[PDB]
């Protein structure tokens, strides 16, 4: 049914009063639209999309690392088993590294050898996608990072309505700016983002690329084919069988993402991506402030513990510093936010009262501040306001980080530990009894 290949939301852009439109953002936002493209975004803005060419790139910081993934050239929106007998979910995938000025000798031989072959069931040919390039850097890429200042607030890398400015230190590549440096067939395999959190991509150019979405509450189902074919959906490369979505009634939006376009993907959204043509991408992550994806991320966070994997996001630390720092006047985020300090107080609680009782002395430590969240050296969980160190660890002044699990597995009676507390426990009543919903009219 065409219920299956459902419209993309786009928004048309002319010029800068329609990129600071405010309903704009709402549209964004809305859990409703698992993906916006905005299109003519840059050229509306009139941002420099220069500053992030190839050339540009290589005179910047040509020795900067760029991550490479060697990949087949696999057909249209298909991915075919090596031998090219069947279509599979597994995609190959082999990682290196190198620096921008080889990619992008790579990158310009690549069109000139397409070029010259145009003047003239695999098996494919190789090529190479430069991937996860890390424009955190201030000092090396001061003209580039001032560019994205002048996107609406919502999309910026740093705002006050983003939780993951909020978070209070750096996540990289979320609050940080990814580049992506392609040529045709660079894939980008299915994934949802980092703890569910929204995300904003901007085609360079000069090529395009192809996008595949399907909506979050789908994403069972794809993590079900993935079990049923052998694959870790969070952890291994894999490229779905249209046919095998369109069967098990998934509807999948796709759509052109051309240079200057941004495309905002919602929390949760399911997606992968191929260029089309030879481009740079920029990328980072967003988290609005909204029921929808506070509740997404805390879920993840929560999935990923099961998973035994690392969540990116903070979101104990998180929800501590918005309690703290922001006024919330939504009503459904305030109950979820508040619901979640309750279960962390009340654990914490009772575990400071269970070392109290065993006798185990409670270190008072304190905290430095914009010092990061802590999380286990061993299971990689995030450990809050409670630190498990061994007293040799204590001792160097290191302070490695344990779990309370992770420690008493350790060491039976926690002999081999000291406990440090980072913040006192009147001090975190407080900021919970002071939190409370603000009225807003709209
Ligand atoms: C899988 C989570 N992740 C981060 C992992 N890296 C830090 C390794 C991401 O960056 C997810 N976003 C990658 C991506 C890249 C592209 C692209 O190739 O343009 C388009 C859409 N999404
Ligand atoms: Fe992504
Ligand atoms: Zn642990």
């Amino acid at each position: 049914k065409d219920k299956l290949n459902p419209p993309t939301p786009s928004i048309y852009l002319e010029n800068k009063r329609d990129a600071f439109f405010p309903p704009l953002h709402q549209f964004c936002t809305n859990p409703k639209n698992p993906v916006t493209v905005i299109r003519g975004l840059a050229g509306a803005l009139k941002l420099d999309l220069g500053l992030f060419s190839t050339k540009t790139l290589v005179e910047a910081n040509n020795e900067h690392m760029v991550e490479v993934r060697t990949q087949l050239l696999q057909p249209a929106d298909e991915n075919w088993d090596p031998t090219g007998t069947k279509k599979i979910w597994r995609c190959e995938s082999n990682r290196s590294h190198t620096t921008i000025a080889k990619y992008a000798q790579y990158q310009a031989s690549s069109f000139q050898e397409s070029l010259r072959e145009e003047n003239e069931k695999g098996p494919f040919k190789t090529i190479k996608f430069g991937t996860n390039i890390d424009l955190s850097d201030n000092k090396k890429w001061k003209l580039q990072l001032h560019e994205l200042t002048k996107l609406p607030a919502f999309a910026r890398v740093v705002s006050a309505g983003n939780l993951l400015t909020h978070v209070g230190h750096t996540i990289l590549g979320m609050n940080t700016v990814q580049l992506y440096m392609k040529v045709p067939g660079s894939r980008t395999p299915g994934h949802q983002e980092n703890n569910n959190f929204c995300s904003v991509n901007i085609n360079i150019g000069p090529g395009d690329c192809e996008w595949f979405v399907v909506p979050e509450d789908y994403w069972g189902v794809l993590n079900d084919f993935c079990e049923k074919n052998n694959l870790n959906f969070l952890m291994s490369s894999w490229w779905p069988n249209l046919e095998d979505l369109y069967e098990a009634n998934v509807p999948v939006y796709r759509f052109i993402q051309r240079p200057g376009d941004l495309v905002w993907i919602n929390a949760g959204t399911v997606h992968w991506v191929q260029a089309v043509g030879w481009c740079n991408n920029i990328a980072w992550n967003v988290g609005p402030l909204t029921a929808c994806q506070y509740k997404l991320a805390v879920e993840r966070y929560e999935w990923n513990k099961l998973k035994s994997v690392k969540s990116p996001v903070p979101m104990v630390h998180l929800s501590w510093n918005m309690a703290r720092n922001i006024k919330v006047s939504d009503p459904k985020l305030f109950e979820m936010i508040k619901y979640c300090l309750l279960k962390i107080l009340k654990q914490y609680q009772t575990l400071r009262e269970a070392l109290v009782a065993a006798g185990k002395e409670v270190i008072w430590h304190g905290r430095t501040n914009e010092e990061p969240a802590h999380y286990c050296s061993i299971c990689e969980v995030e450990v809050f306001n409670l630190l498990f160190v061994t007293n040799e660890s204590n001792t160097q002044k290191t302070y490695i980080v344990h779990c309370h699990d992770c420690a008493r597995k350790t060491s039976k009676s926690l002999e081999n530990f000291v406990v440090l507390e980072q913040y006192k426990m009147e001090d975190l009543i407080q900021v919970y009894d002071q939190f409370t919903l603000a009225l807003s009219l709209s």
